[PDB]
């Protein structure tokens, strides 16, 4: 099916952006340290980062879940 | 259907995405004006893709109710 | 169809998001070369993913061509 390996493709590419995203997190957190942001001044930051992280994988899990159904019903 | 549902976590995972990339926006512009290299364009560069991107998700998020309620 | 239509517009909403990414790898690289470095490894996995993510989009681009020319 090609609209089913569209999903396949698209959900892929999502993955992939987000390595690429947690690539750049950490070059900015490096960066923050050397330089030098206020001290727990971005502590919420970090911790809303985490929050869509953790949301994100959630859904891509619930995706690739979703892909693996879809590929043997439809 | 399965193809609708699944398109929608697909499209919250790029929300969600966006979000956080967003953030990682915010923060580099914290980082450079803490500190050469012409600036103002990759400004401009990010506004333009962030404009476009907002859009994107806007049209996706009415299909997705359109498709919601025609499948 | 509303399916076909909603790849189109989740392809481009991670097209625009690429971008958005590689300014933003941009703008670290320049900060990162201002202020050895474990950055060596931190490049090498950038391009593996860039070069991932532009080969998923055009194959992408591809199969919703595809996809179109056929109504799905």
């Amino acid at each position: 099916s090609g609209i089913v390996q569209q999903q396949n493709n698209l959900l892929r590419a999502i993955e992939a952006q987000q390595h690429l995203l947690q690539l750049t997190v950490w070059g900015t957190k490096q960066l923050q340290a050397r330089l030098s942001g206020g001290r727990g001044g971005w502590m919420e930051w970090d911790r809303e980062i985490n929050n869509y992280t953790s949301l994100i994988h959630s859904l891509i899990e619930e995706s690739q879940n979703q892909q693996e159904k879809n590929e043997q019903e439809l």
